[PDB]
Formats: C-alpha cells, sequence, structure tokens
C-alpha cells in the first residue's frame, strides 16, 4: 500500500505550532522545523473520512463514548502487542501528561520522591516539579559502545523513599525499545521497594524492524498490578490536534483515584472528532501505519548514511523506535549555547536542544524524521551548512 | 434571515449524550430528550464551513492559537456587551467547570468556605465538594409573585470567612438575567468582605427581548479587579462537543495562578477544530444567533401558552435568558420521586429533575427548548399525558 509520503504539504496555513511557534523558542520563525513531535504527513485516509462523516452530521453537542470506542483500543492492544486488557480498566484523558499529573497528585503526597531516567521527554521532569513532588533522576547509562541502557545499580542506590517511577517505553529521545529482560529487571526493583510504575508508552506503535514493543504491564500479573499505562493514537497517527489518550489501570483502587480526579476537574468527554478518529485509526489505520513505518525506516537509514558520509564528526545510533533521531554534536567542540546559535543563525533549522532533556543531553540534538524525504534532505543540508 | 430551525435532525447517529445516555440516568433510553443543555439544531453555517476548511487541510497536529482567536473574543465582548477587555486577560480552558475547579484549588485552601445560590447548575455544588472545600448555600428568594431574586440578607448572614462566591449570570435554571443594580448590590457585599467573585457567564448570549446581559466585571474598575469571568461559545452556538471556553482575569496575579494550574495539568492548547469554530462563531455567527433568539423566544411563548391552556396546575415564569424553562409541578401533590417516575414511565419524556439543582428545586423540572417546534410540541403532549 502506498500513501504518497513524498508529497510536500505546506503547513503555513495549518495553525501548526511546529511551523508557527518557533519565535518564542528560537528567536525567529524563519527556520526549517524538525523539532516538535508531530508529522508533516497527512493523516490516514480512514481518519480523514471518519472526520468527514462526523462533520457532515452538522451538530456538535455533548459527546457520548460508545462501547465501540474502548473496544477498538482493547482490540488494538491485543492484536498489536499481544496484551489482553479489560475495557473496564480504561480512563479517557485529553493527553498523557494531564493523566500523569493527576496520578502524581492522587498517588503521592507533597514532597514525595518520584524517579525518572534522563535524558527524557522534558515534561516528565516538569510534571513532578509543578506538582511539588521531589524529582529523583537516575540517568540512563551511555555505554562505551555508544548505546543506552538503564543504570540499575544507580536506580537501586536512589530508590529509598521513592513512591513512583515514570518509565518512558519506547524512551524519547534516545530511541530505546526496552527488551522484556530489561523491563523485568526494572519491574522487580520496583516491586521489591513498593514503587508503582507509570509507564508512558505513547510511542508504542512506532517500532522499527527487528524490534518489538513490550508493555511493562503485560509481562506478568504482578507487574500488571503494579503498573499504570498511558497510550494514545496521537503519536502513531499524527492526530495530537484532536486530543485523545487513555490510561490503563488494572488496579481498581488506582482506577477510582484517577476517575475521581477527572471528576474533580470535570474532564470526562472526548470532543466529537477525537471520538471518531480514535476508533477509525485503530480499526482501519493498520495498513497506513505499516506503510508509514516503512517510509520512516527508509528516512532513518538515509539520514544516518548522509550524516556518516557528509558530517562524519557527528555520531548517531539508529533508533529502535520513535521517529526521532538523537545526534551527538559534541566532537565539534562547541558549547551547547554555541551549537544552538549556529543551528538557528547559520543553518536556519530548528532541532530540539539536547540539554532540554536533562542529564546526559548536553551536546546532542533531536531531529524529527516524520517528514517527506525532500524536507529531510533539506534539513540535513542546513545542518551541514551550520557546522561548516 | 432564515436557517430552517423547523427541520427535524435525528441525532440517533450523532454520538449524542442527550440522545444516548438516558439509560443510566432515567433507567431507559426510549425517551424524548429535553434534558441536557445542548441544542437539537445544526450549527451555524459559518461554523460548519470553518470546520470543513480546517478538515480539508488533512493534517491534525499540535495547534497554535493565533492572535486572531483572542481578538475575536475581545471584539465580541465589546460589540455585544459593551465590555472592553484586553486579550492579555484571557486563558483557554476546555470547559467552564475545569477552570472553576482549578481556580478553587489555587485561590483557597482545604475546607475554606465558598458560597453559591441554589437552585443552580449542579456542578457548582459538586465542584466545591470534590475539591474538599466547604459549600455555603444562600438560596435564591422565591417571591410571592413567583419571581426569583438574590437573598441579600441571607448572603450577609452567611458571609463570614467565605473566600469565594460563585455567581451564575444568567442564572441556570431559573432564567434570571440579573440587572446592574442587582449585581451592584452583590458585588458591594463581596468587595466589603474581601470575597472574590467567580462569575459563570456561559449563557451570556442567550438573552431574550427587553433584557440585557451585564458582565459583573464590566460594572466598575473595582468590580473588574474583584471578578474572574468564565464564558464560552459553546452554549451560544451549540458547539459543546468541540470544547472551548475562556476565562477573563484582569488581575495579573490571578492570571498567573490559573496559568500555572493549567501548566501543572498540561491543558494549554485548543484542539484544531475548536480553534477555528470559536473564531468563526464570534466573527461570523451574529446573524445566526439573532435568528436563533427569535426562534427560541417564539418556542418559549408557545410553551407557556400551551402549559397555561392545557396544564393549568403547572406554573411557569418566562425566562429572561437561557433556553431552559423552569416549570413548577408542585400543585399535582406528587413527591419528587413520584413525578420523575410518571414523566419517564407514562410520559416517556426526559426532563432535568428540579431537586438536582439543590435547595429550592423540589417540585420543579427543567425543560430544554432549543429544539424544533415540532419536537417541543411532542414534548408538551407527553408531559400532559404523564400528569393526566
Ligand atoms: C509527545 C509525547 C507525549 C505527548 O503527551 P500529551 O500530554 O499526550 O501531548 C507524551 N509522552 C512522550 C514520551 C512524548 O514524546
Ligand atoms: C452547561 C453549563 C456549563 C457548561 O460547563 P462546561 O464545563 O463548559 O461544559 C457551565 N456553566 C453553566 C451555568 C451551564 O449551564
Ligand atoms: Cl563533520
Ligand atoms: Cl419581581
Ligand atoms: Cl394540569
Amino acid at each position: 500500500m502506498n500513501y504518497n509520503f513524498n508529497e510536500i504539504v505546506d503547513r503555513s496555513n495549518n495553525f501548526s505550532s511546529k511551523w508557527s511557534e518557533m519565535e518564542k523558542k528560537y528567536g525567529t520563525n524563519d527556520l526549517l522545523p524538525m523539532w516538535v513531535a508531530d508529522m508533516d504527513f497527512k493523516a490516514a485516509p480512514c481518519i480523514i473520512d471518519s472526520l468527514k462523516n462526523r462533520l457532515e452530521q452538522e451538530i456538535y453537542g455533548y459527546t457520548t463514548r460508545p462501547d465501540s470506542y474502548n473496544e477498538s483500543i482493547v482490540n488494538w492492544l491485543y492484536r498489536r502487542h499481544n496484551w489482553k486488557i479489560k475495557s473496564e480498566w480504561l480512563i479517557y484523558s485529553p493527553g498523557v501528561i494531564p493523566a500523569i499529573s493527576l496520578l502524581i497528585n492522587e498517588l503521592t503526597k507533597a514532597n514525595d520522591k518520584i524517579m525518572i531516567q534522563e535524558p527524557v521527554y522534558s515534561p516528565f521532569n516538569s510534571v513532578v516539579k509543578n506538582n511539588n513532588r521531589e524529582l529523583i533522576i537516575s540517568p540512563l547509562q551511555k555505554l562505551e559502545n555508544g548505546n543506552y541502557i538503564m543504570d540499575y545499580e544507580d536506580i537501586e542506590n536512589k530508590i529509598k523513599d521513592v513512591k513512583l517511577f515514570i518509565l518512558c517505553n519506547p524512551h524519547n529521545p534516545v530511541g530505546r525499545v526496552w527488551t522484556k529482560d530489561e523491563l523485568k529487571k526494572l519491574g522487580d526493583i520496583c516491586l521489591k521497594h513498593n514503587v508503582k510504575i507509570i509507564s508512558d508508552e505513547i510511542h508504542s506503535d512506532i517500532i522499527l524492524k527487528k524490534h518489538k514493543h513490550i508493555p511493562m504491564a503485560s509481562i506478568s500479573k504482578e507487574f500488571e498490578k503494579n503498573t499504570i499505562t498511558c497510550m494514545a493514537p496521537t503519536k502513531t497517527f499524527n492526530i495530537a490536534g484532536l486530543q485523545s489518550s487513555y490510561v490503563v489501570l488494572p488496579d481498581e483502587k488506582d482506577y477510582k483515584l484517577l476517575d475521581d480526579a477527572f471528576t474533580r476537574i470535570d474532564i470526562k468527554r472526548n470532543n466529537c472528532f477525537s471520538l471518531v478518529a480514535t476508533e477509525a485509526s485503530y480499526n482501519n489505520g493498520e495498513s497506513w501505519l505499516e506503510s508509514f513505518l516503512e517510509y520512516l525506516e527508509s528516512n532513518i537509514d538515509f539520514a544516518i548514511k548522509y550524516i556518516n558520509e557528509n558530517m562524519p564528526k557527528l555520531k548517531v545510533r539508529k533508533p529502535e523506535g520513535t521517529y526521532l533521531l538523537w545526534v551527538d554534536f559534541s566532537a565539534l567542540g562547541l558549547s551547547d549555547e554555541e551549537l544552538e546559535s549556529i543551528l538557528v543563525q547559520k543553518g536556519k533549522v530548528a532541532l530540539n536542544q539536547g540539554n532540554s532533556f536533562g542529564i546526559g543531553g548536553s551536546g546532542y540534538q533531536r531531529i524529527n524524521l516524520a517528514c517527506p524525504r525532500s524536507m529531510l534532505e533539506e534539513a540535513l543540508i542546513r545542518i551541514k551548512n551550520a557546522i561548516n
């Protein structure tokens, strides 16, 4: 199946933050954007048509969540991940960080310790601080072979009095898809220390060849009981603007706490478009997704070949998942400030600064590869210009 | 201008809570729905076409809020209400109650007292309780002429240590459009006792002939500084399914507190459809709104004539605003439970039970008149069957 991912789709009129909010961040908007994790691709045709059908009803009042909605999510998790859940475990949230934010408030008290692994998605750090909890960072270990693993010894050394661990699986920005054995080793630590895991698995569908997503909660019943899982159609199908995610809570007590938190802030219903797009994506979007992954892996291979051939001082490992590339610029001898400056000023390209991801980010930049080949090539040429 | 409000638009396929969620509330879904406050009318043509234009871009990623969005709001409030605000005062919220819930958490501490006037929109009561604050109720006074007013003596008597007053303007369900002098008397009390006012003005556009909405914050500079205001296009234009509302905070310290609460729960962006519909509704929807208000007032006059002629034991005062009719059934001598039973079982009609609005609701039912004349007639015939 072919969906014309090579097509240029200008988003200058698309009310896109990727294309329109670069001034606050970079000091100008006149840059090639490769930062924000959404895609410069059209949504799957089944999504577009589900929106069309809903639009053409012409009444946009309060929206009910039919059984078919959560059924689509149960069926997806089983057929894609071999993880059987119950529809009764699912809670709607407009996004992952909102859900994690309410969980932190309900599952811990002020100044309780919460652990994350850096470098990681920057909201993980801020959500803990903005809830007045104490952030404990166990940095991932970058091995001398250039790859990242969890630092299990460090996690043990820092685990005392920790109440929650936020796991990123696949891990953004480094692109790790954790193996079952890696997950088992972490989940055993947390079981032993009575630490509940919140697993952010939003990139669960964006997995490259020869890798497989394992939901942490899927590994065993003991892990299931000790893991809360956040997933969404939004990264997979490029529908973050529609606002749809879910939380899987196999423990009733946790379910009740989160449900009651959403009741307290009165955030319960999907918007009318999110509702139909989420079901359409999971029920009909598989073919588009497989095609997208083939296109993505080709972009990834192209970018790494380009960098190794044309920018050999840069260092990059191929990600196992996500569409995000994590590139080490440190051999240039520039400070993070100097590098940010040349990329913006000389390259005229917008990448996510490594240091924004916390410990272990210095010297790196994150590049979004979910864009047409031609745009990716332009981006790489601009980076080449920046550093030469 | 004519928009064919007479047209039947079956919503059995429209994922509508009004048409689809009666089972949990009433015991069956086989009822004529006149309960939930959304309309059985198509959205304005300008709103449908804005949604079509956005849909046809075919990319639905993270959405930026262009200056034109808050400009449309500022211009509406001046044109319609003669209230000049600054765009810098506006905060996005997916809904009014979410905003109020965050305001309560940030402006008060646990077990602080918050005052409301019943009977009122039931989330006013629950939002205080679900935030572990203490609810103080000053019931509206029902005068011997059948009209409602504020009980200013009661408010004074119960004011000590109240931190916040949640005002509904217009007041759902009784249909009061408070006069400037009524609002001055309240706001003077609150200023005097250092009680901040949160004014829910979501029905601010749904105003009948010979009445005028007065934003509480618009009355004086001193009231502007002591009033936070929630408004939305959703009730006005029947777009609750798109999720859009705003808060007006003229005091920068209040702005910051709410801003930071939204940051804490990571709810910052409009969904892509809400963004375009809100600007379209305010910029282009005025002619539709004036036509809808003519249609509504005719429905209201028809219903009151029908009730007075055919169900003379019932008592009803014409509302000044909202599309909601507040009808007293107490002369039938039924308990609230008995009345609900006969309306559902015998009438097969779904109204909002009066007692759900708190003190002063017993014996009443609320009827939604934002529907075609034909459907309204059918609803009144069902009610007459129920009570005979
Ligand atoms: C992009 C992203 C999210 C998105 O969070 P929302 O609150 O749904 O927008 C969450 N987690 C990770 C790891 C991400 O990369
Ligand atoms: C219907 C209604 C609302 C709607 O609140 P949201 O949280 O925006 O859905 C708010 N206030 C009043 C008085 C209402 O009648
Ligand atoms: Cl180089
Ligand atoms: Cl009077
Ligand atoms: Cl009668």
